[PDB]
RNA sequence: UUAAGUUAGAAAGGGCGCACGGUGGAUGCCUUGGCACUAGGAGCCGAAGAAGGACGGGACUAACACCGAUAUGCUUUGGG
């Protein structure tokens, strides 16, 4: 959270993209039954949320 | 032995009493919920989109509760 606030808006935007891609691949693996660490999903969801929050605080 | 006479016992099933079960949810005990008030506060919400909803959100989710594509939560300030 404090680490996110360090980054620029554009850099956060790119951090989101990565997390969105990560979340997508987790959901993919999960559906194909190839995901063990299913707790990863919630973390990534929360992370995305956190990043959007900081960006909206910037404005 | 014949004759005459008298009387017993019997239960297919049934009755009464008793014993033991079943069913059923009365009664007692209990209380998560109600009822009536008192004192104090407050008596409004809505185009800055209401009341009330629908559909969604969990690793798996039928329902309830919570939340809204930032979805079973996000940030922050305090408590602990
Ligand atoms: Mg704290």
């Amino acid at each position: 959270a404090n680490d996110i606030r360090d980054l620029s808006t554009t850099e956060i935007q790119d951090q989101e993209k990565a997390l969105k891609e990560e979340l997508f691949n987790l959901r993919f693996q999960l559906a194909t039954g190839q995901l063990e660490n299913t707790a990863r999903i919630r973390e990534v969801r929360k992370a995305i949320a956190r990043m959007k929050t900081i960006v909206r605080e910037r404005e």
